[PDB]
């Protein structure tokens, strides 16, 4: 249960609080509030401090679980997607939450993706002048492990594409299936993982607590990302033929 506070320092540069929310004292100059595995003092919180509840019924609108982003007057709201490890992925979600110009996640697992995103955030040169910032860079980090999770599947498919094509350095033709519908679930769980990157991005493009230079951020990680959607469906072709090509040896032998 932990909580940290990721704050804009005198030089210009961020610097990570271990937070006690029992004991300790507010920082001043707040970019980024991190909750991992939240209790209900955390939960708390943000709420008394932040004025942030996730109810999924309330009075003021109608809130759709069929949608992965909310935003009233003061906040937005986006169920973010990520991959986890269960090689067999599973949908692992974060909450982000924008309040007081600060960005919120909240999470239950710690996974690689999200400490290659606290990296980032903590190393980067860009300045960031308040949350918004941070999430606009997050996403960029993320559609960047979506394409080395696609180029990682290359490898494989080439290396199977080899192996099959010319019957050259096989081996189980039922393991080599195996690893081809390995492959085919992930190139899946990662397209379907940029489609909800694009829909967000693209609801946060609406939003007029985005100021320019977030938005233009937003439309080449877009721009990046749709290239890697297009990728991902050739790869997905190409393991499927592969498929049928050893599909046909194994019945004609
Ligand atoms: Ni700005």
């Amino acid at each position: 249960p932990m909580l940290y506070i990721y704050i804009k320092t005198q030089n210009a540069l961020v610097q990570r609080i271990n937070f006690n929310l029992d004991s300790q004292e507010l920082p001043q100059n707040i970019l980024w509030i991190d909750l991992l595995h939240p209790s209900a003092a955390e939960i708390a919180f943000i709420s008394s401090e932040f004025n942030l509840e996730f109810p999924t019924k309330e009075e003021r609108e109608e809130i759709e679980l069929s949608a992965k982003y909310w935003e009233d007057n003061a906040t937005i709201t986006i169920n973010a997607h990520f991959l986890v490890r269960d090689i067999k992925l599973r949908t692992e979600i974060v909450t982000f939450a924008t309040a007081k110009n600060i960005l919120f996640t909240i999470r239950y697992n710690e996974f690689s993706t999200f400490e290659e995103i606290q990296a980032r955030i903590l190393a980067s040169p860009k300045n960031f002048e308040d949350g918004f910032d941070i999430i606009d860079k997050m996403f960029e980090v993320r559609v960047e492990k979506d394409a080395d999770l696609l180029e990682w599947i290359d490898k494989e498919a080439r290396r199977l594409r080899t192996s099959v094509l010319e019957k050259k350095d096989e081996y189980s033709y039922d393991e080599m299936l195996k690893d081809i519908s390995s492959l085919q679930e992930l190139n899946m769980r990662v397209r379907d993982s940029l489609f909800d990157k694009r829909r967000a991005m693209t609801s946060l493009l609406k939003s007029d607590k985005i100021d320019k230079d977030i938005k233009q951020n937003l439309t080449i990680v877009l721009k990046d990302l749709n290239s890697l959607v297009e990728f991902s469906v050739s790869q997905l072709n190409i393991l499927d033929n592969i498929q049928t090509i050893l599909a046909s040896q194994i019945n004609i032998e």
